[PDB]
Formats: C-alpha cells, sequence, structure tokens
C-alpha cells in the first residue's frame, strides 16, 4: 500500500479495499506521515463519503495505539455519554452533566473527552473547573470508575500517537472524518453509549461501526442540529442493538416535556459551565435540567439495551424516572463531591 | 477570507465565490500556508470538481508572482507547446521535439515546462541531456526567442514563490489541480497554444481558462491517454477560438497517418530521449517522426488560430506540409544546434 494508491482511490471516489484505511491510520499514528499526506487522507476520505467498514478500521487502528485500562477494571455494563462536538451552538455540557446523573443512578461510566474544539468550554475543560481530575492514567481512571462510579478518560493522555492528525486537524479547521473518531475510540471500549453526532449524513456511519462491534448505542443528532437529544425539537436517533441500525424520529414531548429555545441552552466559559452543572445538580428547575435529564434518560436506555429483553417505551420511563430521582434525592450533587474529593485524595 | 470558511465551502461540494481561490493560491504563494493547508486545499479542490473561474483564478495568482519576460520581447503570435504530464505512458517527449520542429518553421516559441514528475525524463531533462540551457534568466529567454526564435522557461526559474505548493505535490504523490497549473502559467503568456493534458476531465476546464484569456489553443487529450496528439487513435480536442470552446474528436488517419501501437512512441532516460529527438531531426522516418508532425501541426494550427480567417482542414494540411518541411531542409537539426550554441556563447 501507499499514499498515492490508497488517495488516488479516494480521489476516484472509490470506497478503500480491505484494509487500506487500517494502514493509512497507522502510518500517521507512528509518525510516518507528513502532515501533508495526513491532511489530504483527512480531506479525501471526507468527501469521498467514508464507509462503516472504512471508519471502523480507523478507529481500531487507534484503539491498537491507545493506552488499555487495567484488565478487569471496567465492568461489562459500563457506559459512556460523548458526541463529535462541533455543532456550532454554544452550550452548556450537556454529555458531560447528563454522564454524572448517569453514574449516580447507579449505571458505571467511564467517559471519553476532550477540551473545546469550537465552543467555549468542552466536557474536560468544564471537569477541570470543577475540580475534577481529567489528568488520570489508566491505574487511576479504573480506580475512579471503582470508588466513585465514574471514570474520565482525557482524549490526548489515552491517545497520544494521535498527536500528528491532532495537529493537522487544527491545522485546516473544516470536521474531517477524523471528528468522528473519538466518541468511537474510549480506551475503556465500554459496550454501551449515548453517542451525539453533529454531523446529520455521518451518524449512520458511525452507528454501523458500533453495530460491527455489537454495541447498544443510541446514536443521536437533534433536529435542530445539537450533537445531543435535544428539547428545542425532535431528535433523530439511530438506534444500535443486536448488531443492526435501526434510524428513528424521537420526540420528548412524547414524555411531557415542553419545547425549549436553543437560547435557553447556552453556555459560556468554563466557569460559567462550571456553574450551571452546580445549579442542576442543585436541584434548579428548567430547560437545563430537561435537557440532561433526557440525555441521562437515553444513556440508561442504551445500558438497557444490553440486554436483549429491552423494551423501547418502558425503558424511557425507567430511564426518566432513575435520571430524575438520581438528582433529586442528592445523589448526582453528593458524586460529584464525592469525584472531585478522589481526585485529591490522589 | 479564512481556511476554514474556504475548504468548508469545498467540502460541502459548492464551487467557491470569486475571489477565494485567489486568496489561497495567493497565501500558498506567500510562504503563508501551512502544508496540511495547502493539501487540503489541493485535494478538496479536485474532488468539487474545480471551475474554470475557480482555476483562472489560481493561474492568475502564480502569474501576478511570475519573474515576467521584458516588455516588448515577446512576439504577439509566440506559441507554447507542453502539458500536464502525468499520463504514466513512458514515451518520447513529443512536447518538446513538436516545440523545436515549429520553432524552425518560423512560427515564434516560448515554451514552459518542467523536469519529470511521474515519468523516466520530462522535456527540462531531455533538452538538458541534448546541451540546451534550461534555467536561463527572464532577459536571455527572450534574447533566445529573438536570435533562436525559441527560449524555454523552467518552471522553478520563472515561479519560485511555488516551491511550496510543488513540495506538497511530491507529498502527496496524486493529482490533483495543481497539476493544471504548469500549462496555465507560462510567465511569457503567449496567445497560442497545443496544450496536452492527461487528465480527460479536467481538459475542458483547462480550455475553459484559455477561452477566458481569448488565447487560441488546442487543448488535447489521447484517447489513449496521452497528454499530446496521439498517433495511436483518436484524440479529444478542446478547441479554444473567439473566447469560446468546441468539442472535437481528431483522427490522424484523416491525414494518412498509419495507426502506431503505444510501444511504439516508448521512450527511456534522458540520454535515450534525447538520442530519439536527434533521430527524428535527422529525418528518421517511422511512428515516433510521424507523432512529432503531427503535434507540430497542431501548434501550427493554433498559431493559424490567432487570426479569424483560419478554416480548420486548410490550416491542418499547412501545418503539417510546414512541419514536414522544417524536418526535411534539416532546418530544424539546424534550430537546435544554434540554440545549443546560443547557450554557450551566453
Ligand atoms: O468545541 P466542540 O468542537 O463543539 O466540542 C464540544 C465538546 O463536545 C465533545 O465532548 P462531550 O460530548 O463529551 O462534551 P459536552 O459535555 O460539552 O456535551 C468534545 O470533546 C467537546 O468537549
Ligand atoms: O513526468 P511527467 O509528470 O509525466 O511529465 C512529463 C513532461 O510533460 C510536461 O512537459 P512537456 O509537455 O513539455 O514534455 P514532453 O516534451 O515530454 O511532452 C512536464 O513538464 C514534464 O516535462
Ligand atoms: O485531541 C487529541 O486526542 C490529542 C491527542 C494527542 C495530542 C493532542 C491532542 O489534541
Ligand atoms: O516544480 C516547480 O514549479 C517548482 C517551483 C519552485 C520550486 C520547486 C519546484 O519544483
Ligand atoms: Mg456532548
Ligand atoms: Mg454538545
Ligand atoms: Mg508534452
Ligand atoms: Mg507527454
Amino acid at each position: 500500500p501507499s499514499w498515492p494508491q490508497i488517495l488516488g482511490r479516494l480521489t476516484d471516489n472509490r470506497d478503500l479495499a480491505r484494509g487500506q484505511a487500517a494502514w493509512a491510520m497507522d502510518q500517521i499514528m507512528t509518525g510516518n506521515a507528513r502532515p501533508a499526506q495526513i491532511a489530504a487522507f483527512a480531506v479525501a476520505m471526507t468527501m469521498k463519503a467514508p464507509t462503516a467498514d472504512e471508519v471502523g478500521e480507523l478507529a481500531g487502528v487507534m484503539l491498537s495505539h491507545a493506552h488499555p485500562l487495567p484488565a478487569d477494571t471496567v465492568p461489562d455494563d459500563a457506559v459512556d455519554v460523548v458526541g463529535t462536538g462541533g455543532d456550532g451552538v454554544n452550550t452548556v455540557n450537556l454529555s458531560t452533566m447528563a454522564a454524572i446523573v448517569v453514574a449516580a443512578a447507579g449505571v458505571p461510566v467511564v467517559k471519553h473527552g476532550n477540551r473545546a474544539a469550537s465552543s467555549l468550554s468542552g466536557g474536560a475543560d468544564t471537569l477541570e473547573a470543577l475540580g475534577v481530575r481529567i489528568d488520570l492514567g489508566p491505574d487511576l481512571v479504573a480506580r475512579s470508575l471503582a470508588e466513585v462510579g465514574i471514570g474520565f478518560c482525557f482524549a490526548p493522555r489515552f491517545h497520544p500517537s494521535y498527536r500528528h492528525a491532532a495537529a493537522v486537524r487544527r491545522e485546516i479547521g473544516v470536521p474531517t472524518v477524523f471528528n468522528l473518531l473519538g466518541p468511537l475510540t474510549n480506551p475503556a471500549r465500554p459496550r454501551a453509549g449515548l453517542i451525539g453526532c453533529a454531523f446529520a449524513d455521518l451518524a449512520e456511519v458511525m452507528a454501523g461501526v458500533f453495530a460491527a462491534r455489537r454495541s447498544s448505542v443510541l446514536v443521536v443528532h437533534g433536529d435542530d442540529g445539537l450533537d445531543e437529544l435535544t428539547t428545542t425539537t425532535t431528535s433523530t436517533i439511530w438506534r444500535v442493538a443486536a448488531g443492526s441500525v435501526d434510524k428513528l424520529t424521537f420526540d420528548p414531548a412524547g414524555f411531557g416535556f415542553a419545547r425549549a429555545q436553543l437560547d435557553q441552552l447556552a453556555g459560556g466559559d468554563a466557569q460559567a459551565n462550571a456553574a450551571a452543572v452546580r445549579a442542576v445538580l442543585g436541584g434548579a428547575r428548567g430547560p437545563v435540567r430537561d435537557a440532561v435529564v433526557l440525555n441521562a434518560a437515553g444513556a440508561i436506555v442504551a445500558h438497557a439495551g444490553l440486554s436483549s429483553r429491552a423494551e423501547w417505551l418502558p425503558a424511557w420511563e425507567e430511564g426518566l424516572r432513575r435520571a430524575s430521582a438520581a438528582i433529586d434525592t442528592g445523589a448526582a450533587e453528593q458524586l460529584l463531591a464525592r469525584w472531585v474529593r478522589f481526585g485529591r485524595q490522589i
């Protein structure tokens, strides 16, 4: 294989042969690709329209190179809540808030995340401002998960060989297929997830990658453009269960949610977004809470799907009940406090 | 303007706004673009499908930055004979041989060229092997043109600010829109040419760029893949005259040319290809001579097109007669000897 061969095939608008995307990603991950080659590959793949097979190869290479968690430290039913980012709408950190609530409901959460790329504050930035340690290595993440019920895998700490690709992503500035890889490369490899996709025409490809792994996952795109389950309108959901993908339209009004305006979900810098986390966890009513509860419930539904006996509507009602109770009893607020203390106590 | 704006527009499969391609190329020509940005741009433009407006912007910027020839040193009727290269068929240097014969017939030739990229020996490599000075500056090319009837503009000598783009083209090694720019950026700006295009679906775009300049040009693509008029089969010609483009198919059998096999046109390293030039100019009959006479006649037809009185069949008959006579009288052989002497006597 070679760059001229692979890039030529993509510019001819042809799908790659089996193993070609993997070869490319591995060249990229070993410091063996020129920045120009990395860029051409990212752009060419994006414009051809990447297939699930191709994206799965990219993600697989990344997972091969990632720092893994220690054997037997990740519960079989661990869940992630994370999105591509890049929806362009500056919101509060919905996935991060949802993840805390989910953990507090008793679902183990190993969250993958990163700093902002185009937003004012990313999940990692907001966690840092809350006093949560985002610098933890494999062993300490495993301990966080066991002792607190949640662990945070900071993308740059677990994927050091992605350095070169990350740099090129920053330089070119446009979204590419690389923007899909974060949610697909959690180093703890959880089998369930609520996965947000900002790019409506690539969400089905992300869902195909999860289906290949037989994950129980909801890939979500709010019909307003959010990489989260939205409260402002319907959301498209690509449901992954039993190795197949199901596309459906989701309306939170069907569960009693009131239509919000995007303005109401608006965020700020790390300090502002941290304050919004404390506000929700302290029981504050309103649009932000509603959005947090809905997404927390979505992750609980994904967790439920790890069993083939899970039914859609009863799963959602249970998810909503559990998410609401985890906040209302103060369990979510206490969990955050316990998470902060854990990192301080080394 | 910005890289994210421009690259995003391209990845959304949209034509650029007027001036955006020019902004991009200017950034690239001023050393202000990262290699990743250069590559993303070249690739994204290629996969979107470039327009003549866009390619015309890129070439315009390059021509802005190029060393010009001194005022009033290029005859109004000078012609170029040059191709994109990249046909991936190792042939003798047909454009370069054609250019010598055309100059010997008395049509002023200011030829743009470069060393090999893909092939064993490019036009510049073969001229060097023949003893021709290939890297003369503006004043000396002007003198060569006046005194010998032909001048050669070496792309790296006249387009020094293209070095970063050139480097990226080499690194990524798949053709992009940049592969079109050589024949479109002759620094002497001759108004006529025989212009080869290896890429069947980009030839019409090249022709549109020349149309916008009101050049008299035949853009040619051999139906066997050659970026020259072939003798093995038909060629597609995009004829540019009076600011418009006419698509034609051309069959040299209509002018008495026997079919050749492509291996009959095969070349080798610069020494071999130099020997091939000497063989044709010394009156050797055979397939190489036929392909040379045909291409020289094409260039003479383009020159004739600078008049609105030019008629297609008479022009080809005159071109063929003039090209053959220039070889047979020994004028083409003598012009090469004189060109070699000129460079030695500077
Ligand atoms: O700056 P952007 O490109 O828009 O990305 C915003 C955030 O979205 C992703 O994380 P995640 O879903 O985990 O964070 P969230 O809590 O902000 O939803 C990404 O890692 C960023 O942290
Ligand atoms: O290595 P490649 O990418 O295939 O390019 C082969 C040659 O074709 C172009 O020139 P030109 O048309 O002047 O050369 P020619 O005499 O070989 O036809 C290009 O400048 C190279 O010199
Ligand atoms: O975004 C990443 O995952 C990353 C990884 C390694 C180095 C820098 C980075 O931004
Ligand atoms: O090929 C070119 O035009 C070129 C131009 C400047 C520097 C190096 C180069 O190869
Ligand atoms: Mg999110
Ligand atoms: Mg989001
Ligand atoms: Mg040529
Ligand atoms: Mg050629």
